[PDB]
């Protein structure tokens, strides 16, 4: 189950831009301590590793991170069993995993001052948000409160150390900028599916709509839904009747039919609950996202599309995390996504 | 194929590090976003180690150790996209770890919700950041003696400067003491094995093998800081600038500078370091004085017993390497000199 055979493998950046300091570079004088002066330096440049099978059948997949998080999550799970890129790659596809800007190995951008701060100007922000421990724990549904598990959990069991140390912050960069990398990615392999996860979900719901190359979309619990400008459907506040979900994205009614030309599927766990849960903060704000999601996918076929949203529960499989594709089933996650491949020909030369 | 790689088994996990923790109690009913410091736990300072094993691996794992700025990246591919080698030393036989050390890359930079590296009234990492430029890196890894110049016998995958470039960045201010233990605790989980480090990590990995038997041979691609028992750095000249110096030796108490004279150590240096001070040139003049403080802490190991050489790379026919000879044109020459070292110490046989 662990043996691999890579007709290739590799890593290259990719994106990005350049922003430059003030004044000239005397290569005379000291070059340590670093200085800005007379400076070039490449920012919001992204990480890619790919690995080839021999005689690969049908579209790569590019494999992208949910938020606060690296290409780490698909090589393994937090207990060392194979992640998806290695399950994939038997699969007999080629696979793709990034580390985005400001993530892992992609860049991030700062300078010789304050973090963020190229002399007067603020590349990124040089305050920095992250989540702790224990709002990834509740995020994450492992349980309803930091060091519990739902009864049914997937959740690897003694290696929270290990999966909470995958997490950490992100600056910044916009979104705009993150989007302009994977689309030059995209540019460069051709046509691909993309696999996201939370954060990367809208993202590579934007990455689509300026890229045909993408023939097809499996997003693991987005975290941000999407729809048409001007065409937000009522989403009500959580049961605190006070917080909300993230505002929905908005685009041009002529990129978001884009979206009904591929086959995407949106993929939840379990543990959301049906009802409010004033008493779960995170429980019920994916109860409400979940909801918002249903809304987008409903948008997408009014469109012509072909959007889907499966609960991996009515599947058969029960108790999954926000990683499905870490959890202790995650094999049988993978079939299910290689299910969907196949059903549309993505499995296929 | 040169591109064909078998892996038994591959896989990544994180190791090390500690938790730092913000003040109060977490409420679960309470909004969660925007995230606070209340109530929290943070793991910071941990390490990423991806492995790659063959079928039937022959002699000890390897674990490369990147250079400062850099990641795991430089042992995967060249900028040009050539095997590096990860895939160059799994093809040898050799289990293959490569880490993205704590503050780079896959590893954890640890700042939290307030001014980077603050977590309330505890400076965990200073806010000001510190960076290279395109044109420091251009002379620090020799190029060319200035940006945009290459040198006549130059190994440089030149057109792929701008991927080159890009692998680059700036590193938080975390500790050594707590980069060292990171990767102590790695040697502890894999056993016996050899690292292979750059630059940066060339002096922190001789630390780890003082504080780590399972460390059985060190080659250092272009370490640099030098290292001494301490009260024993001999007499460096400044540099031919007459104002600036090397990196501050690092200094050890000589009962684990001892350990060193133990294991095989390898230092390998490439081309255009000139013989003679350089005035114009800073990074080229450094590397001068840099090497020749390497030469010395060699030579104080092997008064104590040692094992300890220094590869210049034209001395062994190739010619134009950079300071990242291991991505160069040539770099699988370059390896076959790391695997000839390995077979003469019998770290390739089980
Ligand atoms: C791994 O799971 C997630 O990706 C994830 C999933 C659900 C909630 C939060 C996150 S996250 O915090 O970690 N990443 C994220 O999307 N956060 C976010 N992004 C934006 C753009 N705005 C706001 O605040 C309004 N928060
Ligand atoms: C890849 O090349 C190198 O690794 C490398 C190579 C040559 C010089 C410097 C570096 S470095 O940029 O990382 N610095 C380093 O080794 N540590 C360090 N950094 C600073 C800024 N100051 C001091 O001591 C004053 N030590």
């Amino acid at each position: 189950k662990r043996k691999v055979v890579l007709a290739e493998q590799g890593s290259f950046y990719i994106g990005g831009r350049t922003v430059t300091g003030p004044g000239k570079f005397d290569p005379s004088k000291p070059v340590i301590p670093y200085s800005n002066e007379g400076a070039t330096f490449y920012i919001n440049q992204m990480y890619v590793n790919f690995q080839a099978p021999v005689r690969p059948r049908g579209l790569p997949l590019v494999f992208w991170h949910g938020g606060g998080l690296t290409g780490h999550i698909w090589e393994s799970t937090p207990d060392g069993r194979p992640g998806f890129q290695t399950l994939f790659v038997q699969d007999r596809h080629t696979v793709y995993t990034i580390d985005q800007p400001g993530r892992g190995r992609g860049n991030i951008p700062t300078f010789n001052g304050p973090f963020g701060q190229l002399e007067e100007e603020s590349i990124v922000n040089t305050v920095t948000g992250n989540s702790s421990k224990e709002g990834a724990w509740v995020r994450d549904r492992l349980g309803p409160a930091p060091g519990q598990f739902f009864e049914n959990s997937q959740f690897p069991r003694g290696y929270e150390d290990n999966y909470f140390k995958e997490m950490g912050f992100s600056p910044s960069i916009s979104s705009d900028e993150i989007v302009d990398a994977v689309v030059k990615l995209v540019t460069h392999i051709g046509p691909c599916v993309l696999v996201t996860h939370a954060a990367s979900g809208v993202l590579g719901m934007r990455v689509a709509t300026h890229a045909k190359n993408v023939r097809g979309i499996v997003a693991y619990e987005p975290a941000t839904s999407i729809f048409p400008k001007g065409k937000v459907p009522e989403i009500p506040p959580l049961a605190d009747k006070k917080s909300q979900i993230f505002p929905p994205f908005e685009i041009q009614e002529s990129y978001f039919k884009k979206l009904a030309k591929i086959p995407i599927q949106f993929v939840f766990g379990d543990n959301i609950p049906k009802n409010p849960k004033s008493a779960y903060w995170f429980l019920d704000w994916w109860r409400v996202t979940r909801y918002a999601h249903s809304l987008s996918l409903e948008a997408i076929n009014k469109l012509g599309g072909q959007a889907s949203l499966l609960d991996l529960p009515t599947a058969g499989l029960r108790g999954n995390t926000h990683f499905p594709f870490t959890d202790r089933n995650n094999v049988q996650v993978a079939s299910l996504l290689s299910d969907f491949l196949g059903k549309h020909g993505l499995d296929q030369n």
